[PDB]
């Protein structure tokens, strides 16, 4: 679990989306695995607006954060799950590390702010949602 708390958005993994999420509904993309909800107060994350390729992200399932390398924001085919079928995801990054089914919604980041969320795993592989394009997450 986890979300991106930025001004008055929470950023959260679709498949994990709440209903007070869904009532309270900004955007989603189910073939980005987003979606955004409104919030009452402020939040204090800031996303990065860069073209970086390293990191580090949160992994619950070991209590720690791990540096990593990724990959550009791509299609990617990711394997059946218990929230899609098999298909291809959009504006995914992939890096070696663990990322087991809890880890959706960790945070990845770089020296300037929020790059993305965990979103995929399995077999020593974890990828993530970007975000960095999400333009309007800094304003209204
Ligand atoms: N964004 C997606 O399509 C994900 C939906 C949840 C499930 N996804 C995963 O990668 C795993 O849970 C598969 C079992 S091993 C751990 C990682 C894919
Ligand atoms: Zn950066």
């Amino acid at each position: 679990s986890g979300a991106i708390y930025v001004g008055n958005y929470r950023v959260v993994n679709r498949h994990l989306a709440t209903h007070n999420d869904w009532a309270n509904l900004v955007w989603e993309d189910s073939s980005r695995d987003l979606l955004v909800s409104s919030t009452t107060a402020q939040g204090c994350d800031t996303i990065a607006r860069c073209d970086c390729q390293t990191g580090v992200y949160y992994c619950s399932s070991r209590r720690k954060h791990y540096p990593v390398s990724f990959s550009k924001p791509s299609l990617i085919f990711v394997e059946a799950s218990e929230y899609y079928p098999a298909r291809y995801q959009s504006h995914l990054m992939l890096a070696v590390g663990h990322s087991e089914p809890g880890d959706c919604g960790g945070i990845l980041r770089c020296q300037h702010g929020v790059v993305g969320i965990v979103s995929t795993g399995g077999n020593g592989l974890v990828g993530f949602a970007d975000v960095r394009d999400l333009l309007w997450l800094d304003e209204e």
